[PDB]
């Protein structure tokens, strides 16, 4: 089996991208966050606190005839950026762009903080990282890939995220339409449940390309591009008046600047991020202060290779016995 699903950008600077779900029978679709970089599935839902829900679309177990309660099942989940759910869990049947999975663990959120309520596009997240970190406990629950996996033509997804447009998450086969050149693959640790890799090292606009090691996670659910700081410094002092702003929380820069493009190393191939896919905007409504794409990852305790990075590649996040990754240019 396969299947084939497009992702658009939640807003004007791709803070994140939502992937239509269809959950439980009849079908309730809601859109979810398609996550690499986490590994449950959880939904804004009828149990959900009612003052934490603003403009979700829920899933409401009940009304669905497949959904059966996992007795005993919590959950509760911390992220990167600061934000946390918690609740219960349900089995249910989860197709995505064609592919049905029965028993899908949906974890239903009884509470969830305030970034979540405050972002009404999205209804949920999709984990995509490996079981190992799924939250549920007192068992552990495997992600919709884990799942799909064995019937799956290959077992493989794939990510093409757009620009400011539209792209597509595939379940199953690579579509060799979707990119130029080839692809390169490259080696993946599991062992911090991620899909964690060794880019080759990195360029600055039309500068020479540094070799150097940058293990890093790639990471759908992460907007930005976090690199260690050295590599962040010679990013922006290419960039006039650009500065590091404790007060904002990053590298911010004059809208008028012009950007330079970053290239970063997957084995001996190059994916080029353009300069225009870096910049994300006024930090806050009229500012003539824009707020960087690429940030220092110095007291996150990893690299990210987030959104920024890979929607510049058409990417393979190969399940095969022993895991890779593969990029290529589009």
């Amino acid at each position: 089996s396969t299947g084939s699903a497009t992702t658009t950008p939640i807003d004007s600077l791709d803070d994140a991208y939502i992937t239509p779900v269809q959950i439980g029978t009849p079908a309730q679709t809601l859109n979810l966050d398609f996550d690499t970089g986490s590994s449950d599935l959880w939904v804004f839902s009828s149990e959900t606190t009612a003052s934490e829900v603003d403009g979700q679309t829920i899933y409401t177990p009940s009304k669905s005839t497949t959904a059966k309660l996992l007795s005993g099942a919590t959950w509760s989940i911390s992220y990167g950026d600061g934000s946390s759910s918690s609740g219960d869990v349900y089995t249910d049947t989860v197709s995505v762009g064609g592919l049905t999975v029965t028993g899908q663990a949906v974890e239903s959120a009884k509470k969830v903080s305030s970034s979540f309520t405050e972002d009404s596009t999205i209804d949920g997240l999709l984990g995509l990282a490996f079981s190992t970190l799924n939250t549920v406990s007192p068992t552990q629950q495997k992600t919709f890939f884990d799942n799909a996996k064995a019937s799956l033509d290959s077992p493989v997804f794939t990510a093409d995220l757009g620009y400011h447009a539209p792209g597509t998450y595939n379940f199953g086969f690579i579509d060799t339409t979707a990119y130029t050149g080839s692809i390169t693959y490259t080696a993946v640790s599991t062992k911090q449940g991620f899909w964690e890799w060794t880019s080759t090292g990195y360029a600055v606009g039309s500068g020479t390309f540094k070799s150097t090691s940058i293990d890093g996670i790639a990471d759908t659910g992460t907007t930005l591009l976090y690199l260690p700081a050295t590599v962040v410094s010679a990013y922006w002092a290419q960039v006039s008046g650009a500065k590091s702003s404790s007060s904002v929380g990053g590298y911010v820069f004059p809208c008028s600047a012009t950007l330079p493009s970053f290239t970063f190393g997957v084995g001996s191939a190059r994916i080029v991020i353009p300069g225009d896919y870096i910049d994300f905007g006024p930090i806050s409504t009229g500012s003539s202060s824009c707020f960087g794409g690429i940030q220092s990852s110095a007291g996150i305790g990893i690299n990210i290779f987030g959104d920024v990075a890979l929607k510049a590649a058409f990417v393979v996040f190969n399940g095969a016995t022993t895991p890779t990754l593969g990029f290529a240019s589009k």
